[PDB]
């Protein structure tokens, strides 16, 4: 509820804001953090998003101001405090302040500022009528699956996987999953809203307001991003659920009676067609292993889909396990192999493939 | 499908949309593709016979069931609804496979195209056109709803306009359903900015009022120059709605989907402050009565036709910007008025015949 912040004008003199903030991870050992160059860069649904500079290190950061319900505990924050992973945006600090000349208090989350996103990259290439080199597709997709394997291991579903939510460092090629505002920890037995995911990336079972859904929704969504990188445009577009199910059906074929029961909780019910050759979908020199990956991620039945961890171990990623592999700009790839026990808990025998001979030495 | 020659002339045995099932030889030329819909292509062509221009919408036909869009189109006859002139079967794709072809009035523009042009020029559609168009949409709804039929996809793309006459016609009947009590309906039907709260929560016991909300969204958007409740996501959509209408009360929420105990405590935004300051009060008031959480609380189409905001339309001196008379506004039928006939005395003003 409380804590103050102060506003000194410098020798230059820039506006400097100094707050007393809690660390993301670690114990409650509050810290004086001081920043300047405050600009609005996004404005999210629930409040606003600024960029700023830390006065000492000079590093840029992002600050997400959100209205705070005095009544209850904040679900985004509580999750962001649990999570610690090289492919997940980091919560450096949080604190409470007052906007906005009122009774109301705002929660501010201080985060790694990353300018680039998969969205913007994919689009740049798409505008130029070009294809993103497969090697970035492998990098980016693989790293996303790590983040999913990790959060899922705690029973947390992101619920909002899309390209705008995958941040990239341009030089390193590191991907950090961001925006955990829809994430929730799923308890089997307890139901969930069905209107959570964004429009190109919703799993068929969501499109039918299922509320008993599992974490595999993130895998569907992730399969959508992969395909989009391959195709240079969304695979399942439509302004309407109906429109989107048409597209899906066009590619997967006609859901079986039983499958249609899995998703729609009623069977029941208006479209019909037969199974698309998956290979007719992509450009002709598209890697067959990529197409396989897609089909195993974009399954009607939720349990038929690969787990994140299994996708990480898929053929299409063999090139990242190569010891010689480097980025186009000839730096090394990011760390792709320092798996934790947590990260492999879904299925530990997979480390066998995930961790290449060379990485053990 | 018998093809002949110039240049190219097609001749088919087609059945009139209206009346008795008596097919005729019908011929047409000048055959362009002019859209790919989800369910398939739309063409334009000219009837050799009358020189009139028409749209032919083609869809794959499963012989397993009768086509619902067709069943519905053959029921309808109204000046604010695109007319089905003929239909016919063909196998344009090489297979034992059947296409249904709907031959429709061709209508040049849409409210979506027209709204955009104004928005790119940084202007608003003049309020008179807003009145003309919205009213005509509300008639079209009053009509279909009186047979208990919901459109389920009311959006600016689906409202066709003739610029010279200012006639509007409702048009895309592929998601329409005659609703019945206690029979559930799919919840994935309506397009994104236009979806009613209950839809956003996968309600399956919804009413015809989904269309009304959708209309209310069209109205607001014409007033504002942009969608009123945008988001790539149900969540985003709801946040915007809530900002405007306040937080729903607990039963309002249960009404949408029961399972949902389940939200942020945002105070209702004065409707007055939502719009440009030049905006007519009567329009805003109409908005607030169309865009209501509780389905039974929103206006019936008919009640909407009767609203003070539409009064200028009832003026005997009303004329179109281009000098012409208004189109038909008052030729109501009994069928159209069934919801509430005493409204006739408002809807049909003294000079109208």
């Amino acid at each position: 509820a409380f804590g103050s912040m102060k506003v000194s004008i410098d020798k230059d003199g820039s506006k400097v804001t100094t707050v007393v903030a809690t660390p993301g991870q670690g114990p409650d050992r509050p810290q004086e953090v001081s920043y300047t160059d405050t600009k609005v860069i996004g404005n999210g649904s629930f409040g606003v998003v600024y960029q700023a500079k830390l006065c000492d290190s000079g590093e840029l950061v992002a600050i997400k101001k959100v209205l705070q319900d005095k009544r209850f505990k904040n679900r985004e924050l509580q999750i962001m405090r649990k999570l610690d992973h090289c492919n997940i945006v980091r919560l450096r600090y949080f604190f409470y302040s007052s906007g906005e000349k009122k009774d109301e208090v705002y929660l501010n989350l201080v985060l790694d500022y990353v300018p680039e996103t998969v969205y913007r990259v994919a689009r740049h290439y798409s505008r130029a009528k070009q294809t993103l080199p497969v090697i970035y597709v492998k990098l980016y997709m693989y790293q996303l699956f790590r983040s999913l394997a990790y959060i899922h291991s705690f029973g947390i579903c992101h619920r909002d996987i899309k390209p705008q939510n995958l941040l990239l460092d341009p030089d390193t090629a590191v991907l950090k999953l961001c925006d955990f505002g829809s994430a929730k920890q799923l308890v089997r037995g307890e139901p969930n809203v069905s209107y959570i995911c964004s429009r190109y990336y919703r799993a068929p079972e969501l499109i039918f307001g299922a509320t008993d859904y599992t974490s595999s929704i993130d895998v569907w969504s992730a399969g959508c991003v992969l395909a989009e990188l391959l195709l240079g445009q969304p695979i399942f577009p439509g302004d309407s659920g109906v429109d989107q199910l048409v597209e899906i059906i066009k590619v997967l074929g006609t859901p079986t009676r039983e499958q249609i029961r899995e998703m729609n909780p009623n069977t029941e019910f208006f479209p019909q067609i037969k199974a698309h050759p998956w290979t007719k979908v992509f450009r002709p020199r598209t890697p067959p292993e990529a197409i396989a990956l897609c089909s195993r991620l974009l399954e009607y039945t939720p349990t038929a889909r690969l787990t994140p961890l299994e996708a990480c171990a898929h053929s299409f990623f063999d090139e990242l396990r190569d010891p010689n592999v480097k980025l186009p700009n000839g730096r090394d790839t990011p760390a792709l192999f320092n798996f934790t026990t947590q990260e492999l808990s879904s299925n530990p025998p997979l480390a066998t493939i995930l961790i290449p001979p060379h990485a053990r030495i």
